[PDB]
């Protein structure tokens, strides 16, 4: 019963991890989707500047990931994906994290190769007419300071609920004393209204907003917006029939609006190739459905649904007439579309209950994908020979799982094998200035990427003792790949398919000393091969483990973790993603923090913290590479934060 502070998540179920986002998490989250999944074995961040990381799983990146929000689906907007999907979450305003490992779900869309996350809010349960409040305030080093709000009121027939958040910071320190550019604000306001005619019945229309910016160590631009808003109506119906137990139907539109520049956050850098004021203007609208019935019957359960998607992508830049120094910003221009995405699916997944320690799950979807390039021309512009084509392709996926509990053991051990097909994102087939060796463009020949996994583990649920690992071996036929080439003015990527093996695993315990102490441990390792050019796949993190002790009395909680990073020496130096290239062989490290946490009132919970004790200067091997214009040598990439303090207040009535 006594509070603590989450150091790190265990994996409860066979390759799913669940975990409430609103406890207080050890290296404090820069209150950003990527900083919560820190704290999840096999997730690590390749850091931009203070905030708006970009999670890699398993060593896989981008819409390898499937991030979903409330079933629905926001994606960002600029070509460098500075505002990655998790950019524009706030977890602490969610009430649930989920994630699953591998290509073994099909219910949340197509393409999940490395494995979906799922960020929910479950619904109000109000009888009596009433309401509930809770919320916290944060404090921290570098002049960090976090407002989190979230209230409801409702009866029997229907709730309103708002959920809102303020965050910011300023430029941190490294471990050097370098104040490293990386300032950032962000803020959320969300708002629910839920009708529940009966007890089987639920509609609920979501509307909500969100502002930020950031500056970036990398980049050369930074962040001076991310307008986000947000329309979703959904519609869940009960036990229907006697073997319909549920249908649900959903809808939801997003839309990010995000502006980049190096004027607002910095001064342009006077020896660049950036000396003049310059902003871009790009905006991504978000339409998508989902509709799905479970059926519960005898030893079965077995859920069917169609879903669909579009969205779209436009653009504007400013001018700067350079012998009259006079700006014309972006918003004076009219926005060019560039891109337009179509999806729609059908899939199904079964679970036979085959009786008492025995469970068999098997799942399948089709998707039909399409995307039509509405580029004029290119950037001074030349004509853009894919102008108006179209692009469509059939991918079939499917898994199948095995799960087995032992007789004697609280041991549940599983195994299963998933096959995923993924059609080419935005920034695969737009953001690369070149193809394969041979194409027009990456538009024309990018093929899908098709992913073959085995997966398997074991938990172990005793007393006392609690442990958990899963593995993965596979091969990805046709892996996008990026390579970075320096034609002496600006740096070109270019885009290829290439096939690959990976595998690796994640692995855990956590044993109960006494009625006080509690040890828990990690392990995290991810390998990649290039086996088209026989050499290693790029910006694969290295091994990785966690180490936590705490000891928890009454009331009151104290915590220490150790974080220790192997090197790594397995690199594809100048290839990557759209985001960042391999360079060099990174440093091992360790890091060491403590944390407290007091439990004043029913209603009323402290914690407080301090980061990287020694004040270690230490760089993620994922990490960008730091810009020239700033203090930043040759591809020496930007520093983790140094030693940091903080302090939080959880409210809850
Ligand atoms: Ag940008
Ligand atoms: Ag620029
Ligand atoms: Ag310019």
């Amino acid at each position: 019963l006594a509070p603590s502070v989450v150091t790190g998540v265990a994996q409860s179920s066979p390759l799913t991890i669940v975990t409430n986002p609103k406890e207080p998490r050890q290296p404090v989250p820069a209150s950003d989707g990527a900083d919560y999944l820190k704290t999840i074995p096999g997730f690590a961040v390749i850091r931009n500047g203070g905030s708006n990381g970009d999670p890699v799983l398993r060593g896989m990146f981008g819409s390898r990931l499937n991030i979903l929000t409330n079933g629905g689906m926001m994606l960002g907007a600029c070509p460098n994906r500075m505002d990655a999907p998790t950019s524009y979450i706030s977890p602490e305003t969610y009430d649930k994290l989920t994630v699953i490992k591998g290509p073994q779900t099909v219910l949340w869309g197509p393409g999940a190769s490395a494995g979906t996350i799922l960020f929910e809010r479950e619904p109000e349960r109000f009888g009596e007419l009433g309401s509930r409040v809770n919320a916290s305030l944060l404090a921290g080093s570098n002049g960090r300071f976090d407002k989190v709000l979230d209230a409801a009121a409702g009866n029997r027939l229907g709730y309103l609920r708002f959920t809102g958040n303020h965050a910011q910071s300023d430029d941190y320190e490294d471990g050097a004393g370098n104040t490293v550019p990386s300032r950032w604000k962000k803020w959320n306001g969300d708002v629910a209204v839920g009708w529940t005619p009966d007890e089987d019945t639920l509609i609920e229309l979501t509307a909500g907003k969100g502002d930020g910016e950031a500056r970036y160590a990398g980049r050369g631009m930074d962040g001076s917006q991310f307008k986000r808003e947000s329309l979703g109506l959904r519609f869940v119906k009960s036990n229907v029939s006697d073997v319909l137990e549920k249908v649900e139907a959903q809808v939801y539109y997003n839309y990010a609006d995000h502006i980049m520049d190096n004027f607002r956050l910095r001064t342009p850098d006077p020896s660049s190739m950036m000396p003049m004021p310059m902003a871009s203007q790009v905006d991504r609208r978000t339409l998508g459905g989902r509709l799905a019935a479970t059926w519960r019957w005898d030893d079965f359960k077995l859920v069917t649904g169609v879903d669909a998607m579009r969205n779209e992508h436009r653009a504007r830049g400013s001018k700067y007439d350079m012998m009259t120094d006079y700006y014309t910003d972006a918003d004076q221009f009219p926005w060019s579309k560039d891109a337009v995405f179509h999806n729609y699916g059908a899939f199904g997944e079964l679970t036979w209950f085959a009786a008492e320690r025995d469970r068999l799950i098997g799942g399948l979807r089709l998707d039909r994908a399409s995307v039509k390039d509405y580029r004029q021309t290119l950037k001074h512009a030349m004509a853009n020979p894919t102008a108006n084509d179209t692009r469509a392709d059939t991918l079939p996926s499917g898994f199948v799982r095995y799960e087995h509990d032992l007789a004697d053991s609280p041991t549940t051990l599983y195994a299963g094998l998933g096959h995923a097909e993924r059609f080419p994102d935005y920034w695969e087939l737009f953001s690369p200035k070149r193809g394969p060796n041979g194409s027009v463009n990456a538009f024309d020949k990018i093929k899908p990427e098709k992913t073959t996994q085995l997966d398997f583990g074991l938990q172990y649920n005793g007393d006392k003792l609690q442990a958990w690992a899963s593995g993965y071996v596979g091969v990805v036929q046709d892996f996008i790949l990026f390579s970075y080439r320096e034609g002496m003015m600006g740096s070109s990527t270019q885009a290829t398919n290439v096939d690959a093996r990976i595998m690796g695993g994640e692995l855990g315990a956590s044993y109960q000393l006494t009625g006080n102490w509690k040890t828990d441990a990690s392990l995290a390792y991810a390998w990649g091969k290039n086996s088209s050019d026989d050499r290693a796949l790029p910006q694969i993190p290295p091994l990785e483990a966690r180490f936590g002790l705490t000891y928890e009395e009454g009331d009151w909680s104290a915590g220490s973790l150790w974080r220790v990073v192997a090197p790594q020496n397995r690199i594809a130096r100048d290839q990557g993603n759209v985001v960042g290239k391999d360079f060099d062989k990174s440093a091992g490290f360790g890091v060491f923090s403590l944390n407290g946490a007091y439990r004043v009132t029913r209603n009323v919970k402290l914690s407080a913290g301090v980061d990287n004790l020694f004040d270690k200067d230490y760089t993620e091997h994922l990490n960008k590479a730091g810009d020239a214009g700033f203090g930043f040598s040759a591809n020496e990439t930007v520093p983790e934060p140094g030693r940091t303090f903080w302090t939080k207040v959880d409210f809850s009535f």
